[PDB]
């Protein structure tokens, strides 16, 4: 589980939205696993405006932060899961790490901030949905 926080949005995996979230809906992407709902309170997050490909990202399942090589936003095959049939997962991110069922949600972040969440796992890999593109989160 986990959420990004800035200004007064908050960014989870569509996957693990609540129906709070559903009922207070900014914007959704299936192919992206992305939800965005509406806070009361404002955000301490910050979002990166970069092409960083190295970061550290938060693993619960280790309750560690790894430092990661990540690959550039992408269309990456994803395997069937309970969440969704096999498909292309749109503007996804890859590197080498521990990724869980639970895991989705950690933040990775750079230099310049918080880049995306977690979105896949398995196979000694760990897939980013990144938000870099989304410039709307910074105002409004
Ligand atoms: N965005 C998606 O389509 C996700 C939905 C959740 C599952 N998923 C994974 O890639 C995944 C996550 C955590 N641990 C794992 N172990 N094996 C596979 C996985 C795909
Ligand atoms: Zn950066």
């Amino acid at each position: 589980s986990g959420a990004i926080y800035v200004g007064n949005y908050r960014v989870v995996n569509r996957h693990l939205a609540t129906h709070n979230d559903w009922a207070n809906l900014v914007w959704e992407d299936s192919s992206r696993d992305l939800l965005v709902s509406s806070t009361t309170a404002q955000g301490c997050d910050t979002i990166a405006r970069c092409d960083c490909q190295t970061g550290v990202y938060y693993c619960s399942s280790r309750r560690k932060h790894y430092p990661v090589s990540f690959s550039k936003p992408s269309l990456i095959f994803v395997e069937a899961s309970e969440y969704y049939p096999a498909r292309y997962q749109s503007h996804l991110m890859l590197a080498v790490g521990h990724s869980e069922p639970g895991d989705c949600g950690g933040i990775l972040r750079c230099q310049h901030g918080v880049v995306g969440i977690v979105s896949t796992g398995g196979n000694g890999l760990v897939g980013f949905a990144d938000v870099r593109d989304l410039l709307w989160l910074d105002e409004e």
